[PDB]
């Protein structure tokens, strides 16, 4: 089976009023049409035919000329043999054979070479369709030629490809046939996957006719009624699938303890040296630059906020080093260095939720986190030993979207509650009570949000090339902070709460904390009941780390990602938590492998294949798969503590704008949020999605109501004094979905509403 | 020719495990398919067929049964006659005739009546397609029945329509034919405009077969290659037009002086009493409510700004009365009461531009406008007398889009220059010098912009029904002002510049001005050279009124608007200017018939026809065409001066936010702005628009550069001391387009780049 690039060049008059063949269309995949007015190739489109043209093609092909395995290699000699064969079958009178021969030898023309060769598959044989209105003849005349050898004909094609099938059609007008449409019909057949397969094996004129019928019976005949909108033709794609259908792992559990750890070590580690060679490509150097701002910006927005929530015990300087200390050690030893380890959003809403519990019960907060670390290590060892990392299968779209919607509700609430706090501390009247502090904070808070919100749309708009914005992922955030910091920097005599960052490798609050947190009680003795009961917070933390890291590994290890090298589930979970349990001893926060950063890292290294035919979705040729982009990003984040002066000038109102921005944008893409929109829209206006078409409106609104009810239970718990339990309530939905929603919704509805990939 | 509603109900098993015909699709126009999973009718779509099904239909129809002019009216009797005719032609054995008869008489079923009757044309005759898999037969069997009389059959259709054509098909499986697809093929043929026309006149089985060929030869045969995106199938609509194509005034000038005035008086005035009767419909009462906020909100945003630009000589109170004084008199006497007369944007940028000239040359500003009024009256009489209102043909998309883009540049600039003025008068430090005044003004200015900007998107989003938002046009502006006024109202001890509106029918600045401006000089004598040279500003004003009113009358008088009553060009131009020349004597501003308000008024009264088949674009059945909605809106605006306390609490920073909002949104829809976007995007990403497809990229960028160069000439003039001349420079583009761009661009390119309607 050979791929075919079929070119239709028609006999037309040039600007010099001379007859010459001009390329009118070409078929690599689908069809591209020359616009005579502008001499520009049109956008690729489905080669729609006219049934009258196909009927005329079938009529002329019967009693037509046939040149099979023509042992000729020169266009003039081939043309002379074609004319002889045509006059054998009485198609052309011997008087006009000279004129037909002269018409065959005319100079071909094209609108304009290396670029187009890339799109066509390398091992392809082109088909030339010579169709034109000839005046000296009185009857239409056709000749299908199959060359014995793939001979690159003499300057006949726009792109030099060995010509295999030569198609000739020369007939006068007034025959009620459009030769331009007959040329498109025969060219479309030759580009068809199965029609040319019958052309290679064709042995008689009847066989080629039978090949047409095998094409028509697989076709779609539209009616002559016109089309008013694109939604009318949306079902044509779905119907065309029905017609053709009628014609036609790391999570595996082994009994060996630490078995998943051993397999993942034996998979990626053999490619350790290869992990450093693949980094020499210049695309990796662009990944370091554009991901460094994707891993540093959330390191200060969460680092700054932890400075307020935890009274500067854990601030930016600790989160900067914790991101760098773990980011380097993970890349040097992890099985998936494409993961960007960082302080996830859900972990932030736990530290704020755990600080209140330690503040209420008169427990040292930092020492209370040391003992969570000692129990995070034990649970991580226990789970990896028993290979219990396959439970991420049960965490499905019902639980993920409830969580990702609850967090985005917290981010929106926490800024607006911070904003209300500012106005109550700095009321509008003619440090506390500072004029212009409340409003400038609102301007900065709403300045970075709308700058970053609109630049995200500009990223996704038609202005930015897809090949570029894939590499540079979410650059609105770094520039929004830079712009509004300078806006606040220019202002003088007005106080805005600045980021609390001390210069040098020092604690954010040196007077209150030391580098090594004493596990036995820093200032006051630590109660012996809490060091044993810290397992309960540790399980709740471990759920937030296990869910965030293992889901992320699932997202980037899919076959669509084209990750050739081994991806490790067990080895990453152990490192992310065993470092998190040891980084807690030094007061540094524990981290998870965030999904948004990791995909931004994975996308930046995806190399889209150049050999894509026009009109086809780009396919990921490969991914760089190196340990250096993750390593350098980790080191550069750690070196951000060198600029402690620049970070100290970032207003805290600027970060809350980004904090609100990340809350709002994370809603996009969540089916829970999308199905909340449908709760307001009328049933007629619901979009044609899988969960909408195959599920009736009433059942869909019941499913969304249950998710919304399961989200109000989480919010009620979070506002009470037992806010630590929201990880446990969250994974009560997994028993709920697998047991309660199983008997309410049929398997058909759950397969549509809870889809692993969609 | 009868419209046909063709229903395909197939023989299928019910939830009771009993055989009964179930409606699977219906064809009023295009096709709607029953989704078996949810029992919901799918969205209308083109009835795409499979060529195998059409071939099987043609095969079975040959040697098939034919019942033409069957003189029967009962479904059991018709079925028995059909069975007799089928067994005559050996299609069904006499042994199985009882089973076929039993299968014909089965109870039909449908998913669910008055609503669907509206969509179908009233005088229509339905076609029933009975297709099902019958097991007791060994061969497929078909019977096409054309009833002699249009008999509403016994509960056979979902919607009771007199059945004319009855189509029967009963055949076993294993015949390599999908009866559901054969049923869709025959149903699609019957719904075709020309196929059933041959069915009514059909006289033999051969004739019906020939009718199929007349259908296929007008069809579009898609290839079996799948479709990846909707842009692939976008060309299918364009190609389908080619296939079918191959098969197939008030501006008039008369020699009589004031001739246009007489015709327009003799056209609309006879319907004067009808203009008041048509207003009793409840839709008119909704127009008054929703347009009152569309005519009042720009009356204060321009009224407030004129308070600053003209030092409160002409403010809100004068613009409110001028809008009401002219709005009432125009509706009582104008030939097109659908016009909403109001202070256009271009007139605002002249009063600001004319005030500077009067301030620089030591001329009384208000007296200087009285003499422009006396010369506006004379020019209006002169133009209407000579019927020179046909010059609006020459003001084309080249001049309109240059103007509408220049103004939107002024609106954006004027707010940002006001905002800079506030900060320099109220600097940020720990009336003048007021703290919190500069930032709160920015918050209010950016508050109303983003509230109104996002609510405009919510208006156009899928959430808001199209039938509603057409009635309620641009309601984001009234609610944005209301929300941010309350936000500023709650604030205390902070000063924001409030609207300057005195309560009662009083001048905005009583100490400086009187109600009647003395034409001979109010305080100081008016120079006798300026009262004669005021013709020069009068011509420049008259261009801004003529261009804005006559273009608006063109926009709403198009045939697509379905304005049955006479629309007047000459009578409106005379009234709008002759009142404007007389309203200037009292210090009130002159007004034009704004396009945006008028279309918002015209749309609110358009009654969309209920008798629209599914999938068709709604057609405007009629427009109310009354003089009362315009009258009541005018009176309600005048009564807004009663609430002088409420208007006095609107901050001037709130209005500048709306002022900026109207500048930004007016850019949308302008091809000049759209072609500026293409100047940045690569040629591959250019949208498939008429001026893009038929004009090469280099020539299009030359045309846009010329427009951008012609916009920089206007801005340079406007920033100089002769800012009054921008009306004259603007209509220098009409000679430029008709003379200079004629020789640069071919008529093919100008027909695409400058399209009157697109």
């Amino acid at each position: 089976p050979h791929e075919v690039f079929v070119e239709l060049n028609e006999l037309l008059l040039d600007k010099n009023q001379e007859p010459q063949w001009r390329e009118t269309a070409r078929w690599i995949k689908f069809e591209e049409d020359v616009e005579e007015e502008t001499e520009r190739w049109g956008k690729p489109h489905v080669a729609s035919l006219s049934f009258r043209s196909l009927l005329e093609l079938r009529r002329t092909l019967a009693h037509g000329a046939v040149l099979l395995d023509l042992d000729q290699q020169t266009l003039p000699g081939v043309a002379h043999q074609v004319v002889e064969q045509m006059v054998i079958s009485d198609q052309i009178k011997a008087e006009d054979r000279a004129n037909v021969l002269r018409a065959l030898l005319l100079k071909h023309s094209h609108p304009s070479e290396l670029k187009l060769l890339e799109k066509i598959p390398e091992n392809a044989e082109a088909t030339v369709v010579l169709v034109g209105c000839v005046e000296f003849l009185s009857r239409p005349t056709m000749a299908f030629v199959r060359l014995r050898e793939a001979v690159e004909l003499d300057a006949v094609l726009e792109v030099p490809v060995p010509v295999r099938f030569l198609f000739l059609l020369l007939g006068p007008s007034s025959a009620n046939m459009d030769y331009h449409e007959i040329g498109r019909s025969i060219s479309t057949l030759m580009s068809d996957k199965q029609f040319h397969e019958a052309a290679y094996l064709a042995d008689e004129r009847e066989d080629l006719l039978t090949a047409i019928n095998a094409f028509l019976d697989c076709s779609v005949v539209l009616p002559p009624s016109e089309v008013q909108g694109e939604e009318l033709l949306r079902s044509v794609a779905h119907f065309q699938r029905q017609m053709l259908k009628k014609r036609e792992d790391p999570l595996r559990r082994t009994g060996r303890p630490f078995g998943g750890l051993i397999r993942d070590v034996r998979r990626r580690y053999p490619h350790y040296l290869s992990d450093f060679r693949d980094a020499l490509d210049p695309q990796c150097l662009a990944a370091v630059i554009f991901i460094y701002f994707a891993a540093l910006s959330p390191a200060i927005t969460f680092g700054g906020l932890l400075g307020e929530k935890t009274q500067d015990l854990i601030g930016v300087s600790e989160l900067i080093m914790s991101t760098a200390l773990q980011g380097v050690v993970f890349c040097l030893l992890g099985a998936q260095p494409l993961l960007v380890i960082g302080f996830s959003g859900p972990l932030l809403v736990f530290e704020e939720a755990f600080f209140s519990f330690c503040s209420s019960n008169h427990l040292e907060y930092l020492v209370g986190r040391v003992w969570i670390g000692f129990w995070l290590v034990f649970l991580a060892l226990l789970m990896v030993a028993l290979e219990g990392s396959f439970l991420v299968r049960f965490v499905s779209r019902f639980t993920q979207e409830i969580f990702a919607f609850l967090i985005s509700l917290i981010f929106i609430y926490e800024t607006f509650y911070k904003l209300v706090k500012i106005f109550q501390e700095h009321p509008l009247h003619g440090p506390r009570g500072q004029p212009n502090t409340a409003l400038l904070s609102l301007v900065l808070m709403a300045g970075t949000f709308f700058i970053a919100f609109f630049l995200r749309k500009f990223k996704n708009s038609r202005f930015f090339p897809g090949r570029i914005a894939r590499v540079i992922g979410d650059f609105g955030v770094p520039i929004a902070i830079l712009i509004m910091v300078l806006v606040d920097y220019s202002i003088e005599d007005t106080y805005t709460q600045k980021l609390s960052v001390p210069s040098g490798f020092s604690v954010t609050a040196p007077e209150k904390r030391g580098w090594v947190i004493n596990p036995l009680g820093e200032k006051s003795p630590f109660p012996v009941w809490m060091m044993v009961a810290s397992l309960l917070p540790a399980i709740l933390v471990f759920i937030l780390i296990f869910m965030e890291t293992q889901i992320t590994t699932l997202i980037i290890s899919k076959k669509e990602r084209m990750l050739q090298k081994g991806s490790g589930f067990h080895l990453d979970l152990l490192l992310i938590v065993a470092m998190g349990g040891i980084c807690a001893l030094f007061g540094l926060p524990w981290l998870a492998a965030a999904t948004v950063r990791s995909v931004t890292h994975a996308n930046a290294l995806t190399v889209m294949s150049k050999a894509v035919a026009p009109g086809d979705k780009p396919k990921i040729q490969e991914v760089k798969e190196q340990r250096v982009t993750g390593l350098l990003v980790a080191l550069l984040v750690g070196l951000s503590i060198v600029i402690g002066d620049l970070l100290r000038q970032i207003p805290l109102a600027v970060l809350f704008g980004i904090f609100l921005y990340m809350g709002v944008t994370s809603l996009n893409g969540i089916q829970f949020y999308e199905r909340l929109h449908l709760l307001l829209m009328p049933p007629a206006a619901h979009p044609d999605v899988t969960y909408v078409k195959k599920v009736r409106t009433l059942r869909m609104h019941l499913f969304t109501a249950l998710q919304l009810l399961c989200l109000a239970l989480l919010w009620a718990v979070m506002s009470t004094a037992a806010s630590l339990a929201f990880p446990f309530i969250l994974i009560l939905t997994v028993p709920l979905r697998m047991v309660v929603l199983t008997r309410i919704f049929t398997d058909r509805e759950m397969k549509c509403l809870d889809a692993n990939e969609a």
